[PDB]
């Protein structure tokens, strides 16, 4: 069995090897990759994702989210305050402000300890889940806007033509942003293009420990555990690596930089927060061995995970028994 400690593993492809994105996922798979959850590739050195990104500003972030918390410093909560529209220009000099920007520190572990002592404290503002590409249509290699679609997959895989379409999403953060301890909507795998500013700290639970993760979520967050039986779908429960490592749940992290792009894979439990200002791309996407996670993918029903147009047919024709009251929940 290929990677057996279920480490993250880096991948450097050739120009040549970067012009098959399924055939590529499939190599990595092939080396195991996907034991841990995440992979980082850094893209060819020929490669760009467009060829600058100096005319940004103007982009809206129509409803930028204030990340308060709740609890422990290493078992908190956050929710979301939705705050005024600002562009990007705005959000820019916001991030680099006072209050808002990057602490003096020595290195990323510094910094990510800074980041678990004093997080709780604040309350960044986050840019996320924006509909939006920066690639240029003329980057023809792992442009995450035209990549083939989920609905395409189920089609060449199942033979049932669906409803529903899938495109990337923009996220712009600042110092302290976090992202919650999930998966993936219906377990699918994402991949992550870090286009510009300062690194992101991931950290990842290996597909075949999740269940430890969720049992230690229950544990530790026992009302949200009985008001859903899926509540890490809701995206708000962050839990430390100290606290991981207290509770023997077996993880790993790994720091993403510009330029760099990390791959979560099914079932792959991962969290992290940004250093700074930067910009991210993120998009779901699906392959042949995702389907069978698919079928067996949780859901919220309670209703607050409240999620897409186009998970509605992978419900429906991946879960027909969950259905019906999956749907409930959604309407
Ligand atoms: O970048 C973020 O805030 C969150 N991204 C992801 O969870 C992802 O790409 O799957
Ligand atoms: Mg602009
Ligand atoms: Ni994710
Ligand atoms: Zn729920």
């Amino acid at each position: 069995a290929q990677n057996p400690n279920c480490n993250i593993m880096i991948f450097h492809p050739t120009k040549e090897e970067f012009n098959d994105f399924d055939k590529y996922i499939a190599y990595m798979e092939s080396q195991g990759a996907h034991r841990a959850g995440l992979a980082k590739i850094i893209p060819p050195k020929e490669w760009k994702a467009r060829e600058t990104y100096d005319n940004i500003s103007e982009i809206l972030i129509a409803t930028p989210l204030q990340q308060v918390a709740s609890g422990r410093a290493g078992v908190f909560t956050q929710y979301h305050k939705k705050k005024k529209a600002m562009t990007v220009g705005e959000y820019r000099h916001l991030a680099n402000s006072k209050k808002y920007q990057t602490p003096p520190h020595q290195n990323f572990e510094d910094l990510e300890r800074k980041y678990w002592k004093n997080r709780i404290y604040n309350s960044p503002i986050y840019g996320a889940d924006i509909s939006g590409s920066l690639f240029d249509e003329n980057t023809k290699q792992w442009n995450l806007g035209h990549l083939g679609t989920i609905q395409d997959l189920l089609e060449k895989e199942c033979g049932v033509v669906i409803e529903g379409v899938n495109t990337p999403y923009l996220y712009f953060g600042m110092w302290k942003t976090t992202f919650a301890w999930h998966t993936e909507d219906m377990d699918l795998y994402s991949i992550n293009y870090l286009h510009l500013g300062e690194p992101k700290t991931w950290y990842v639970v290996p597909p075949e420990h999740g269940q430890r993760l969720e049992r230690l979520a229950r544990e530790l967050f026992p009302g949200s555990s009985r008001g859903c039986g899926a509540f890490l779908r809701h995206k708000v429960a962050l839990i430390s690596p100290t606290v991981l490592k207290e509770n023997g749940i077996p993880f790993n992290r790994i720091t993403q930089e510009a330029g760099e792009f990390m791959v979560t894979f099914p079932y792959g439990y991962h969290a992290g927060f940004n250093h700074g200002f930067n910009c991210a791309e993120a998009i779901n996407f699906a392959t042949p061995r995702w389907i069978d996670y698919g079928k067996m993918a949780s859901q919220c029903s309670c209703g607050e995970a409240r999620v897409t147009f186009s998970m509605d047919a992978f419900v429906r024709i991946l879960q027909p028994e969950r259905y019906d009251l999956w749907k409930r929940g959604q309407d």
